[PDB]
Formats: C-alpha cells, structure tokens, sequence
C-alpha cells in the first residue's frame, strides 16, 4: 500500500484547492476536504495508470508529511494521505505458475496472515521494489 | 530418520546459545533453555528441507552425543537429540499460482531475460529483499 | 462501501496515535505516520469483519473529514480515508477441518457438556489464551 | 512440544542411568548416553500413554533444567531433554469440523508459519493447555 501525502488549503470564498508534493503538475478541488481528497486520489489513479498506459516507467517514491510538514510552502496546509495499491491500478491481472522455495513461502505467509494480504499482492509489490 | 545431536551452553545472563555438532554453521540461541531447543530443531528442519528441496542429497551420519559429551568444549552442555524425517520432504521447491499486474509482470519478464534468471529465482530473491527492508 | 476517517496526530516522541471518530474502542499507533495509517486500516478491517462475521449488520454512515477537521481536539491532525468493502464478508466464522487425538477431544467434549459451551467456542478461546504467551 | 529433563549418570563399573524429575518410578539406562536418552523417551512415552489408556488424566507439568540443576541430588549429572509431542501419543486423532472467528484464525495462521506447526496441531495443544 502505497500512501501520497497532499497538502489541503482553504480560504474564505474559494474551495478546497489540494496540492500533491510527489506529483507536480496535479492540481485538484473539492467543495469539501472529502471530495477534494477523492479528487486528489482519482488525479494520482489517473495519472500512474496514463504513464503505465503511454509505455513508460514508473518509479513509486512517496515523500512522508513528517518531511514535508515543516516546509514553508505547506504552511497551514491540512495533510492527507492517499491509500494506492497496485490493485487500483490493473483490472486484469496475470496468472503465473512459479516455484519459490519453501522457507521463502513461510516467511511470506507470517507475514501476510496479520495484514489482510496475499501472496500474490506480496510478491507484486515486492517485484516492483526490487525494480528500483 | 536422522538425529542431531545439540548441545544447549549458558553464554551471558539469560541467554542459551546451542551448537549443532553436525551443521557446524547454523547459530540459534533462546532467552531459556526450552526456547533454545526449539529454535534449533526449526533451523536444522528449516536447513534439511531447503537443502533438500535443491535437488541435494543430504544423507549423512550424525554425530553421537556418546563420542561428544567427554570433549571439554562441551563441558555443562545440555543435550538433546533433534530428529528429522526426510520421508515426507519434496526435492524440488514448491509450485504456486500467483496474479500478478501486467505491467508488473512486464519489467519482470523484460528483467529476466537480459541476465537469464527465471521469474521464479527473481520472484524468490525480491521477496526475500522486502522482507528483510521491513525492520 | 464505507469511507473511515482517520485521524493522526503526534502524541510523543516518535509515536503517532489514531483516533478512528466512528469506532471510539480503537487505539492504534506506529512509529511513523505512513505505519500509524497501516496498523489502524487493519484494526478497522478486523473490526468490522469481525462483527459481521458475529451475524451483526455494520451498515450505519460514517462521519465525514468535513464535519470534523475544524474541531480543536482535531488540531494539526493528518487525515486519511479508510474504505471498507463489505461485499466479500461472510456473516458467520470460518468453517474448518481439524485433526485432534481422541483422549483430548473426549476431555473437550466431556467439559463442553455442562458448560453448555461448543467444542467451536471452545477452541477458540483456547486458541486465544495459547497466544497470550508472546515471550 | 514438551521437553522433560532427564538426569543421566555414569559410573565406570556400570552403564548410564537416567532419572525423570517429573516422573518418579521412571528408571533407564543404556550402554551409551544415545541408548539411555533413547530407552528414557520410550519408558515416558510409554508411561503417558499408559495413563491415559487407563482412563486416567494426565496434566503434562515439565520441569526445566535451570531450576533442577542446582539442587544437590542432581549434583554431576549430565543434562538432556526428551522431546514429545501429542502426536507421538495417539495413532488415530478424529478429524472434526468446528467455527473459528477469522481474527483467531490469522493469528494462529502467522504463528504456526515460522515454526512448522499446524491449525490442528497448535489448537490441540492449545485445548489440553487452557483445560486446567
Ligand atoms: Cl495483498
Ligand atoms: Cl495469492
Ligand atoms: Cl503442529
Ligand atoms: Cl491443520
């Protein structure tokens, strides 16, 4: 699970205008901080899933808001975090046939029993690290 | 059916640090005496099924705790014996299905080919990296 | 599908706690931010899976950022969305197959019997109890 | 798994005998310190076994070493510790079907992984422990 902190403002007559610190250029709103941050996710969605779609390489880093919180550009900004998984992304999955080692396997299956993962969403995501 | 013999030492306070005569290289220990002989006995069935599984043969004769208990680098040892079953053991890793996303699956297949891995040798090793990155 | 605000803030040194405003009961924490998030989606996950799966109904509307994100015991928060699907939740537990030596399933259905208990519940909360032993 | 200490003395004019803490009438001994541990783990296992086809209860107390191996009837002897499991006892477990709540279920499922244990296994000595 991979969280985007975005940084919410709000004045007086406008809405709520959110910018998203690992993505410049996406600029979203929202008549309430609520809708802005499902804007915001569908922005960042919409986005990772056009450059996969153009061909291109995607590198997943995501800054924290403990990192960026103290900077005087996001002063006063309310942080959010946006949950994307890599489910979110493809609708139609592969099905593979592999081998992997017993003592990998256990491992793996401690692991996910106390997190609501699978095998399967482990090891993409741990295919995907390993790519950068 | 094999037997391993172990030996159970007092290293500092509150730790139990054991040899196995026979797999000179695996290190457990346990906070007591027990927790010690458990772990143990999971990393010598953790050693012979993975050797094992890598198509290895790993019939040998394991020590006695007879011709060890008098040498004097087992002075106070405690002394139990870890038995092993290789009947049930596979000699060949274990088969699974996976879903996995396309493109995903994609840098994986283009990343393989280029150094002759296999999906499942790189499947293996990532996973053990993100393991081993979350602490 | 139900949208679960969170709400973390700072409370030490390195520790950030959660407060979830529509499941008061839940206390999680992490050591960062981005795992102070993963603990209490689970915690959430759980809870409601749980209570479902107790034949409970956990459809009711959750609160909204909105409606709390200017109240002062929510200053300098960091809000996140939790979402919930309830489509693939069983109403009742998990149904399984277990092996048990007869001379204690004769000690557990011999208990159960006047406790008017199920070897069901039974083993569940021996279950719970046996875990209880975290080093 | 249960681990009972055993107590083992050798005297050159004789063989290795072997005493069991947590079983007084239990006296083996064998021509080497394997044959004795061996004859021991039979002679306990044959005695637990032995109780329960008597129709008697048996409640597995297990000393430990550390607290045994001060006290002075066990002064100079040799330390070892006999390994039995429930399955080692009855041939012919029953195969049951029973409910267990999911959140139980993923805590046992992450702590049997890293130690080849088994939703049966763990639950069986799970119902013997808490039956108290
Ligand atoms: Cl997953
Ligand atoms: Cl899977
Ligand atoms: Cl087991
Ligand atoms: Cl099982």
């Amino acid at each position: 699970m991979m969280e985007f902190p975005i940084a919410v403002h709000k004045d007086d007559g406008s809405v709520y205008g959110v910018t998203v610190p690992d993505i410049p250029g996406v600029h979203s709103w929202g008549e309430t901080i609520d809708d802005a941050i499902k804007n915001t996710r569908e922005a960042i969605v919409g986005h990772v899933e056009t450059l996969i779609e153009l061909g291109e390489d995607v590198e997943f880093t995501c800054s924290t808001v403990e990192e960026l919180v103290a900077k005087p550009e996001y002063a006063g900004a309310v942080w959010a975090l946006v949950s994307v998984d890599l489910s979110q992304l493809d609708s139609k999955p592969e099905r593979i046939n592999v081998s992997i080692p017993r003592f990998v396997l256990h491992k793996i299956d401690a692991y996910v029993a106390s997190r609501h993962e699978t095998r399967s969403g482990f090891l993409a995501r741990a295919a995907l690290e390993a790519l950068n």
